[PDB]
């Protein structure tokens, strides 16, 4: 009886082309292969249909959701996604119809990893003062348009500031994750610290940590800055 071999997980860098395999076994010379997407509504819009006979394949496109560039099948009926985008991060179903041998389906999850833009740091140059004892707005760090969501850390003189996101009088950081209209995820963190005399000479910077395919990671450090103080 027919059986379908589809990779459960496929990972790609944004912008890179990727192919989704669907190898049927236990079929004869003649069978059909179809690709579908899954809607949050449960419905499954058809992507493409392919009729295989010996080695001859006839493909018909049926895409109704649209893509740029367009979906396409390869000579084996594999789904080809050129220039992967976050929009492509979802489930894909392959169905094979092999007549008396049967019918089978399998799902592939495609994860698209987008490295966020260069880590941008905006120091507070307006109100910092060292006479004051409250937790002052030191700077804001932005890690835009990534996927998955980036993570931000803070440093003072090369050592990590282990400040929590909880509230407290001496130091902490905020985190705001925005889901862009595109689907991409931008992160904003602001560092808040009580300032002391020693901080007059301290240098600061932030860093974004992002996930990559095969469980790899990346890291984008922002430029280092010194504090602008007012008297």
């Amino acid at each position: 009886e027919v059986r379908l071999s589809v990779p459960p997980l496929v990972e790609v860098m944004r912008g890179k082309s990727v192919i989704l395999d669907c190898t049927p076994t236990g079929t004869h010379d003649h069978y059909m292969l179809e690709w579908f997407l899954t809607d949050r509504s449960g419905a499954r819009p058809r992507l493409a249909s392919a009729e295989m006979q010996g080695s001859e394949l006839q493909v018909t496109m049926h895409d109704t959701r649209g893509r740029s560039p367009p979906y396409q099948l390869d000579s084996q009926g594999r789904l080809v996604l050129a220039e992967a985008q976050v929009g492509d991060e979802r489930d894909y179903v392959c169905v094979v119809r092999a007549g008396a041998a049967g019918t089978a389906e399998a799902t592939a999850r495609l994860n698209v990893f987008a490295k966020p833009e260069a880590t941008e740091v905006s120091p507070n140059k307006g109100t910092l003062s060292v006479m004051e004892d409250s937790a002052q707005e030191i700077a804001t760090c932005n890690s835009r348009n990534g996927n998955p969501a980036p993570k931000i850390t803070w440093y003072r003189n090369g050592q990590r500031l282990e400040v929590p996101v909880e509230m407290n009088p001496e130091g902490y950081m905020t985190s705001r994750t925005v889901r862009e209209a595109s689907g991409l995820l931008s992160l904003t963190s602001t560092l808040y610290l009580r300032l002391r005399k020693d901080d007059r000479d301290a240098s600061f910077h932030c860093a974004a940590h992002y996930s990559l395919p095969e469980g790899r990671h990346g890291r984008l450090d922002s430029p280092t800055f010194h504090l602008t103080l007012h008297y």
